[PDB]
């Protein structure tokens, strides 16, 4: 079963008015098979509006594309994105709940670096009693992990089923 068209999708943003549909093609097949490449234009001018997407066969592909940022496309640094959810914002921060009061750095590190590289790890507790409350925060250096992250139906740390949202600051 091929995995969900929405998540081969990136989105990519801040593109020359030059580029076109061929030119940001010859340049993302570099890291997988397209099945769709589009750069959005004006419906009566046909001038660029500076954005396209283009879509991988596999989540693996799309995983190459994003590691091979930053993408330089017809001279231009551009921005590629995975799929947005409706309500939420690009963010660099998580929020992991259910990890209860045995859950340490390590286990939250040892899992989350798979996801990205990780600049803070915060494990709360209260500021009261010092007990751990059961969550914790994790900031990464880029949000492609995030993006990663929120898309997963399930997350096991140390044995216990997380749950875990974007965290605004
Ligand atoms: C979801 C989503 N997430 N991002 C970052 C972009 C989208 C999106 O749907 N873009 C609209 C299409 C691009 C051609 C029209």
């Amino acid at each position: 079963p091929k995995e969900p068209e929405q998540l081969r999708k990136l989105f990519i943003g801040g593109l020359s008015f030059e580029t076109t549909d061929e030119s940001l093609r010859s340049h993302f097949e570099q890291w997988g098979t397209l099945t769709d490449c589009v750069v959005m234009r004006d419906p009566n001018t046909k001038r660029s509006r500076g954005f396209g997407f283009v879509t991988y066969a596999t989540v693996e592909e799309v995983d190459a594309a994003m590691n091979a940022r930053p993408h330089k496309v017809d001279g231009r640094v551009v921005e590629p994105k995975r799929a947005v959810s409706r309500e939420h914002l690009t963010v660099k921060k998580i929020f992991v709940g259910g990890i209860k009061e045995d859950t340490e750095e390590h286990h939250l590190r040892d899992y989350f670096e798979q996801y990205g590289k990780i600049e803070v790890i915060e494990i709360m507790t209260d500021r009261g009693s010092g007990k751990k409350r059961g969550f914790a925060f994790v900031t990464f250096d880029d949000h492609d992990s995030v993006d990663k992250i929120v898309i997963q139906k399930y997350h096991t740390v140390n044995g216990h089923n997380c749950e875990v949202r974007k965290a605004l600051s």
